[PDB]
């Protein structure tokens, strides 16, 4: 059993790791070449390690840096993140243009 773990994390900076596959079984590291899975680093309020996850492309494009909101995950698998103040929270359905 996990609950969803929800802390308030600063969205602090992109990064990007090389990853290989599990297929290859690889003794070593050995990087194959880059991604594009471009990973967010999640920093605790509290002090610690930033959690680095790994996203999509489309899915990098769902978040901004710098933007202090809650982080739903358990342990250390990570589940979604919640803005505080999402686009359409701001992009709102009356205009004037």
């Amino acid at each position: 059993m996990a609950p969803l773990q929800q802390k308030q994390v600063v969205v602090s900076n992109k990064r990007e790791k090389p990853v290989n596959d599990r297929r290859s079984r690889q003794q070593e590291v050995s990087p194959a070449g880059t991604s594009m899975r471009y990973e967010a680093s999640f920093k605790p309020l509290n002090g610690g390690l930033e959690k680095t996850f790994r996203l999509q492309a489309q899915q990098y494009h769902a978040l901004t840096v710098g933007d202090q909101g809650t982080l739903s995950y358990k342990g250390t698998r990570f589940v979604g993140f919640v803005s505080r103040t999402p686009d359409n929270e701001l992009e709102h359905h009356h205009h004037h243009h």
